[PDB]
This record gives structure tokens, sequence and C-alpha cells, in this order.
């Protein structure tokens, strides 16, 4: 935890009101599970660490930081009210990507691989209910 990084976001607040819906529990069951194990999944599975990485420009670009480690917990330790934050937490990750790297770059294919399926999955939330 390098002082260097800022803090992750937000993954527990007791003051936030927090609810389990059936489309936070596909976010979880289905769409996250999917995107986890996706073989272009690791860059996005933790807070990009701009020490190790040596960009110390990320954080003065990215001033919304996102990743699917944050993510998990936010849907583990149902931390959302509703499906619309955490598609929009997704959303921030991937143009995040689009916004720091070169439209060629491997990490950006990645990310649009990863962001395909998202698509795929997120057409089939479910009606809330
Ligand atoms: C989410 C994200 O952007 N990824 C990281 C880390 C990373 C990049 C490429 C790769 O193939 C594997 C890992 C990154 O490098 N960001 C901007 C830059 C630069 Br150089």
């Amino acid at each position: 935890g390098s002082h260097m990084n800022p803090p992750p976001p937000e993954t527990s607040n007791p003051n936030k009101p927090k609810r389990q819906t059936n489309q936070l529990q596909y976010l979880l069951r289905v769409v996250l599970k999917t995107l986890w194990k996706h073989q272009f999944a690791w860059p996005f599975q933790q807070p990009v660490d701009a020490v190790k990485l040596n960009l110390p420009d990320y954080y003065k670009i990215i001033k919304t930081p996102m990743d699917m480690g944050t993510i998990k917990k936010r849907l583990e330790n149902n931390y959302y009210w509703n499906a619309q934050e955490c598609i929009q937490d997704f959303n921030t990750m991937f143009t995040n990507c689009y916004i720091y790297n070169k439209p060629g770059d491997d990490i950006v294919l990645m990310a649009e691989a990863l962001e395909k399926l998202f698509l795929q999955k997120i057409n089939e939330l479910p009606t809330e209910e």
C-alpha cells in the first residue's frame, strides 16, 4: 500500500443504504463470475498500482478509478442499492482504460473483450422483481 497510490474506492460505509435485488444477484452470480475468469481479466482484478507499473500520471488522468476487485467486494458486501450503481462501476472501469491507453494497445483490446461479454450479459439482466 504505497502512499503514492490513492485509497481504493469505498467498499464499506454503514451510512449508505443497501439492498439486495434480483438484478444485483445476477450481477454477482452471472456477470462478475463470467468476466472474472476470462483470460483477459487479470489487469482488471485489482486497482491500478501506478507505482509498480511506473505510471506516475495515472491518477492525474483518471480521477474516478474503478476495478473488478472493488466491484466484487461491493457485490459480496452488499454495498449497492441498485443494479445501475454497479453497471456504472463496470462502465467507469472500461472508460478509464479507454481514456488512459491508446486505441491499439493490448490493454484496450482486453477491455474491449470483457466489455463485449459484459454487454451480452447486461442485455439479459432480469426484470427487477
Ligand atoms: C487497467 C489498465 O489500464 N491497465 C494497466 C496495467 C496493464 C496494462 C497493459 C497490460 O498488457 C497489462 C496490464 C495499465 O498499464 N494502464 C495504463 C497504462 C500503461 Br503502460
